[PDB]
């Protein structure tokens, strides 16, 4: 089967999805690498731990209300224009991890070489390698690309570093997946995937994990039509995946960055991640924010006037002080314990 050397070799280095590296934006850390066949099952399940350690990102709003954890795979779901590459670059810059591997699939290639070049400036460039297939390449390469990546976190994995994965874009794995699928000679099951493509994306998703000395945490993007539409593909990643991160076209366009939409996301590990206190706090958020974007439907197109009722005025505040709390530029970290502080005071906030 199909194998690549993958190792310390490839920290720093761009890898086209045969493994060859093309570039380098740092020097050859050790010359130590193995072969690895790169499309191979999950480990076994009682193999692995469970996700139980948080996944701290410096970013506000997902520390706060929608915690990773260490081995868990997360989706962040975002049509055109949502900030979705500069997140990336936030989480990379941010997290605390041994390694990063970026899987670029099918992105044309002035974004590669932009992200390469952003790369290139980070100051953990030592610890990032970049896999990438653009448009021109066959679907075959694409579906490689992402399986490369995948293999070189899971060579990370078994030294036992803690490695980031990002896949993007899970969209256009399942579109080339598909597209090998039909020239392969198999029929269209659902809106023209045949049904192979839904069972080779958990066979990719399923082998990020936690184990007992290592970890592979994985980020998959989904490229959504436009930010409230109908999408099938999307709904199963989804449906596959720990949790999922939804940017707001709508926020993007007035700036908020990250532009995540919070009530739209969740983390299905957050429970099992966070302490009662934080949970608790967490909960009193989102009420929160729930009865604020009530009052905002409710007076905002009910011809709201700045003046009339003051409790009006006062939920108006409190909406823009979480928004600007949510909102965080870049080289802003916040520290776990200052995410906190600010979970406290609008969990506080709830009790008005
Ligand atoms: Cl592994
Ligand atoms: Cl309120």
């Amino acid at each position: 089967a199909l194998s690549a050397w993958v190792g310390y070799s490839v920290l720093g280095a761009v890898l086209d999805p045969t493994g060859k590296i093309v570039e380098r934006f740092t020097p050859e850390v050790a010359p130590i690498s193995e072969e690895r066949v790169i499309d191979v099952a999950p480990p076994s399940y009682a193999s692995r731990v469970g996700v139980r350690e948080p996944l701290i990102t410096g970013v506000r709003a997902i520390d706060g209300l929608l915690t990773c954890g260490v081995g868990q795979r997360m989706g962040i779901f975002a049509s055109a224009g949502c900030g979705k590459t500069m997140l990336m670059h936030m989480l990379i810059e941010q997290t605390e991890a041994d390694v990063f591997v970026i899987g670029l699939i099918g992105e044309r290639g002035r974004e590669v070489t932009e992200f390469v070049d952003m790369l290139r400036a980070s100051h953990k460039k030592e610890k990032c390698v970049l896999v990438f297939a653009t448009s021109d390449f066959p679907s075959v390469d694409r579906c490689n690309a992402a399986q490369l990546a995948t293999t070189v976190a899971e060579y990370f994995r078994d030294q036992g570093k803690r490695v980031v994965l990002f896949i993007d874009s899970m969209t256009r794995y399942a579109r080339a997946l598909r597209d090998v699928a039909l020239a392969s000679g198999e029929r269209p099951a659902r809106r023209g995937y045949p049904a192979s493509v839904f069972d080779n994306l958990p066979r990719l998703l399923e082998r990020p994990g936690a184990t007992s000395e290592g970890s592979i945490t994985a980020f998959y993007t989904v490229l959504l039509e436009s930010e409230e539409e109908a999408d099938p593909m999307a709904d199963e990643i989804r449906s596959i995946l720990d949790g999922h991160l939804y940017l707001s076209r709508k926020l993007a366009g007035q700036g908020h960055y990250p532009a995540i939409d919070v009530l739209k996301s969740v983390s299905r590990v957050f429970g099992q991640v966070t302490t009662p206190t934080h949970a608790e706090q967490a909960s009193a958020v989102r009420k929160l924010m729930t009865r604020l974007e009530e009052l905002q439907l409710f007076i905002d197109l009910g011809e709201y006037r700045p003046g009339e009722n003051i409790d009006n005025d006062r939920a108006m505040q409190m909406r823009d002080s979480l928004k600007a709390w949510l909102c965080q530029p870049v080289a802003q970290y916040s520290s776990f314990d200052d995410t906190l502080s600010g979970m406290n005071a609008f969990a506080d906030q709830n009790s008005a």
